[PDB]
């Protein structure tokens, strides 16, 4: 109803202690048994609540569902973002970041359970199950010139990494420049974009797919040997708001890194969480496609490749296949 | 009504001969009486439209309106753009770009009438008056690494200045990086903003204000000392559409240009069309400022300053007073 979201965000405000009905009631002002009916429909929704007579309710477990009440009182207690905004399904939440953004300069995200219309690098399909994992945009408002979009993504890869790895028993790695493997399979993509003049930057966009609860099973036949949901790598049930509160936790610690050092400081540790060395790598580019390694990543976030014909490259990007 | 627009188009169409209102009728499937009535309209709003018994209408003149069904025939017979969207008045034509390239590859252009908040470059002022200028913001698509904004917006520069020029008797300048200056008069200001990534630009906006036809009386009295409109340089009546689709034409030259020539093709010109040369200028960097000459723009598009120091600078943008 109209008070669900308010009543979800009152049992989470009050955790760990219980809140009664009557308790509820008065603080949105509403009737005693509009709550207990409120409860029953999270409840059915697959909200764990705890109801004890006298005592009142506990929010002890969240489904697999984003609720803007709950997301609500982490942009509260935020300092890099002012809001979220939370869908059910969406086309994605990209093109709403791009919406959004437009005539303001907030800094927010926008988490949606699924998405109709996902799309990756060169408008590329990704895949956005209900229910399975985290489809986030992110946008920030960085005061820094365009050509730092680059290095924008180098930082945040390691802070999705970290968010990623801190819930997997396996190890994690970065591909250069975009993606996020758990040994063979891809866990995360990520895309950064920008609006952006000579004059610097308008806003980053980042766009952020994290495959959380997906057995093999659940993937698309195409994708599904080189896939993994970071469930796949947990002992433990895995819990995307635990989650949530983790990855906006790096993503803001990378971000103020982003700011505050040059790329050389996290280039080694970079390094040592990438999976890009000692294999040969397929690179399209346009119509051309190549064979390479990679050297060595540059102090200033570039590719050091030698093709297969002898030739260095240097890259800003690429995308490269194993 | 809600056919203005259909028997504008079809007057606009139908040009150099007159129609009857029979025909304009039987075209739309309205009433020949209505038909007198939206004329009537029309003429109201200052359209000069010679009416002629059994002969009919002939479109003379459109006033100092934009009519999306008049711009509906430019982007009809352009290649370049998809379509256009028109308005009487809007927040920014460049916040409303920015809004609908969201999630398609259009190109497009759209004119208001007036703003009421439109903004130039740090989000500064930029006076959008009704009636008296060319409010525009122009999506292009082209596909190509985002260290190509710089190199778009000098080609366009030249683009906006040979419209300009073809309806002032006076000698029109560019002030690099963003500004066509008529004698002490700016003229027009331009803004090229882009949505991009590291694979690339995603779509330029280019917002483009330029003074058609304020008299010195009608400019806010702290701009009133160097501003300027076509108008105040032309000898005759300065006709918006005419001068619309000099400006097309322009950018779309500009255009192919930018996508086929490097910079050092255009620099010879765009060099003797600049008015930044022999003259102390002033420089603003966050804080700082400085005076410093222009030395020379590299065939890269940067500006090379002799700051008053001594000191030899490269710059790709800067905010330049006189
Ligand atoms: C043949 C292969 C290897 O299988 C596909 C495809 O090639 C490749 C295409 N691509 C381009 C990019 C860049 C990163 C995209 C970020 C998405 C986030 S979601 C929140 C935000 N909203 C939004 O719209 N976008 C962002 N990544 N992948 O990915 C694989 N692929 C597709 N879906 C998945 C998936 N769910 N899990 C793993 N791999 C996938
Ligand atoms: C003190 C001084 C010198 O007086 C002001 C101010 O400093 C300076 C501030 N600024 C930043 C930029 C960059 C170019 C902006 C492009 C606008 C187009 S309109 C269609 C599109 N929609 C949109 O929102 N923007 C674009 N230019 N100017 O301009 C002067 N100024 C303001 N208005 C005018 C004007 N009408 N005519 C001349 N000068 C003006």
């Amino acid at each position: 109803s109209k008070y669900s979201q308010d009543v979800l965000q009152l049992l989470y405000k009050n955790k760990p202690n219980y809140i009664s009905g009557q308790s509820i009631a008065e603080s949105l002002n509403i009737s005693r048994t509009a709550v207990k009916k409120v409860i029953d429909q999270l409840k059915l929704e697959g909200c764990k609540i705890d109801s004890v007579n006298h005592k009142g309710h506990l929010l002890q477990q969240l489904p697999d569902i984003w609720y803007q009440g709950i997301i609500d009182q982490y942009t509260k207690s935020s300092a890099l973002f002012d809001f979220s905004e939370v869908y059910d399904s969406i086309d994605s939440t990209q093109l709403a970041a791009k919406k959004s953004l437009v005539g303001n300069q907030s800094s927010f995200f926008i988490l949606s359970d699924e998405q109709t219309k996902g799309r990756g690098r060169f408008n590329r399909h990704w895949s956005s199950s209900k229910g399975q994992g985290l489809w986030m945009s992110v946008v920030l408002r960085p005061n820094v010139a365009f050509s730092m979009i680059s290095k924008f993504n180098l930082f945040i890869a390691l802070g999705i990494r970290d968010a990623i790895q801190h819930f997997s028993q396996d190890e994690v790695k970065v591909k250069w420049p975009n993606d996020i493997y758990i040994d063979n399979g891809k866990v995360c993509g990520f895309l950064t974009e920008m609006v952006a003049n000579n004059d610097g930057i308008e806003a980053i966009i980042c766009g952020i797919g994290i495959n959380l609860t997906q057995q093999l099973e659940n993937f698309d036949e195409s994708i599904r040997h080189r896939a993994t949901s970071i469930q796949l790598h947990d002992k433990n049930k895995l819990d995307r708001y635990q989650f949530l509160e983790r990855l906006l936790q790096e993503i803001e610690k990378r971000y103020n890194q982003f700011l505050t050092l040059p790329f050389s400081e996290i280039r080694e540790e970079y390094i040592a969480a990438s999976n890009i060395w000692n294999r040969t790598l397929l690179f399209t580019e346009n119509d051309k496609q190549f064979k390479g390694q990679a050297i060595d990543l540059d102090y200033d976030g570039y590719l050091i490749v030698r093709d297969e014909a002898g030739e260095s490259h240097r890259l800003i990007s690429a995308d490269i296949d194993f």
